């Protein structure tokens, strides 16, 4: 997250921190995610498509720092990794960039809701907020495009939703962004998601309820003029999400 503010997981309790074990024992951060139901986390297929082996992945809930065991966190392995069957990656644009990870503790259990661990509600069909609506993002991604390290502490920021026809203008993304994708950015281009934030939540308060409207997917640069963050539009995928869970 470029700019924004440092935060802690009690403000973001549906946020999943996903890591990968490498041959030889080293572990590194991979992508964020969101808890949809006790046994199910949703993220982006691009985070896993090159290493599609469920056994390589560690999922934490209730964790606030990249290298510290926060009081009250739980650790999980992946029972099932489900990648969307029609996913593809163009130059910029990612297509059907959604995935489900069925989670399980070493004792065989799903998550147990607590003060630092909670689900986020999914959207309803044909019901997204209007362009101009403020929404929040969370992640452990880069603070600056020229950094190679990620922040130790969880960050968050707020951005505004942008219409399909504005995001399809020539200096934005043209015909590369489709009706299955949602654009959001800072009007002043000073804050955004960046590398390392992928798969994480775009949450919008809609008719009173906090809703998982988007999933961090792709962008040109970070916090660059006329280049919004692009998000997987969750409401399009309600039939897929339903049948695979
Ligand atoms: C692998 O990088 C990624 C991966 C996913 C992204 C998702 C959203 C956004 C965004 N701007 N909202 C940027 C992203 C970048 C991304 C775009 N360029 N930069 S950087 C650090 O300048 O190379 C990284």
């Amino acid at each position: 997250i470029i700019g924004g503010e440092f935060t802690t997981i009690e403000n973001q309790p549906w946020f999943a921190a996903i890591y990968r074990r490498h041959r030889g024992g080293s572990v590194t951060y991979v992508c964020g995610g969101s808890l949809m139901s006790p046994c199910w986390v949703i993220s982006a297929t691009h985070c896993f498509i090159d290493y599609p082996k469920k056994e390589d992945y560690i999922v934490y809930l209730g964790r606030s720092r990249l290298n510290s065991n926060t009081q009250g966190e739980m650790k999980f392995e992946v029972e099932n990794l489900i990648l969307h069957k029609d996913y593809s990656a163009d130059t910029l644009a990612h297509h059907n960039d959604i995935a489900l990870l069925k989670i399980r503790s070493k004792e065989g259990r799903c998550a147990q809701p607590s003060r630092t661990i909670q689900t986020i509600c999914l959207p309803s069909m044909y019901n997204d907020p209007q362009f101009g609506t403020s929404c929040e993002i969370t992640g452990f991604g880069k603070e600056n495009s020229t950094d190679y390290l990620y922040p130790e502490q969880l960050k968050m920021t707020v951005v505004k939703l942008i219409s399909h026809r504005e995001c399809q203008q020539p200096h934005y993304y043209g015909s590369e962004v489709t009706t299955k994708m949602l654009c959001a950015a800072d009007p002043q281009w000073k804050t955004d998601s960046c590398q390392g934030d992928s798969g994480g939540p775009l949450v919008c308060s809609l008719q009173g309820r906090m809703t998982l409207t988007g999933i961090v997917s792709w962008g040109r640069g970070c916090a660059l003029k006329d280049k919004p963050g692009v998000y997987t539009r969750v409401s399009h995928f309600l039939p897929w999400i339903r049948s695979h869970t």
